[PDB]
């Protein structure tokens, strides 16, 4: 087939908000998306998983954690996670800071992904074009001490999460892995995979 271009996929299938976002975030640490387009890409990939893990996930008038799937329920319903990527540095601190604030939790040392005020903790979401178990070490010897959980997800599947502690529902990590594996499907049949994958 023809090779279509990296930047083309990533604003047809992503939505705008996604990559306005991820365009931002690189120009803040001064790389091109125009240039730099895998590395676009695989922040695009993470920001959504990012939202699709906070997507749909609420804590109850009763204060234990439901799912609401529409828009339309309850407007004291209160969001279990908070989300702190896609969020400039300065914002991004300023939340964090609010939480730990707030509840009292021990400041984190690098800014995580989300926080979940069910669990009371930081979360660091990871995905990865290699082995998991591999790319969750990494994650897991920055972070140092930890209170701030770790959850990895894969383009095959795959997942490691500290303590074997998953979180989520298995019906909201399915929706997830099949995101994953509808990217990894559509970048293969523009040519864009085998590239993509040798990148990381
Ligand atoms: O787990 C995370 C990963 C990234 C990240 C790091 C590296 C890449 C990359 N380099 N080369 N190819 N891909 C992609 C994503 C980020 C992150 C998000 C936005 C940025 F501007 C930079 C890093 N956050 C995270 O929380
Ligand atoms: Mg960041
Ligand atoms: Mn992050
Ligand atoms: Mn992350």
């Amino acid at each position: 087939g023809p090779l279509g271009s990296m930047e083309d996929f990533v604003r047809q299938c992503f939505n705008p908000m996604i990559v306005e976002l991820a365009e931002k975030a690189m120009k803040e640490y001064g790389e091109d998306p125009k240039i730099e387009t895998n590395k676009f890409a695989a922040i695009c990939t993470h920001l959504e998983v990012c939202f699709m893990y906070s997507d749909f996930h609420f804590i109850d008038e009763r204060g234990e954690s439901i799912i609401v799937e529409s828009g339309d329920p309850n407007a004291l319903l209160k969001h279990r996670f908070e989300i702190i990527e896609g969020r400039d540095r300065i914002m991004a601190w300023t939340v964090v800071n609010s939480i730990c604030n707030t509840t009292g939790v021990e400041k984190p040392k690098f800014l995580p992904d989300l926080y979940d005020y069910k669990e009371n903790r930081f979360i660091e979401i990871g995905v990865t074009r290699r082995e998991v178990h591999i790319y969750y070490l990494e994650k897991a010897n920055k972070i140092k001490s930890e209170k701030t959980h770790i959850h990895i997800f894969s383009f095959t599947g795959e997942e490691m999460a500290t303590k074997a502690d998953y979180t989520l529902d298995e019906e909201s990590r399915a929706r997830i892995k099949t995101r994953l594996f509808t990217i990894r499907q559509e970048m293969a049949s523009r040519s864009l995979w085998d590239s993509f994958r040798q990148s990381e």
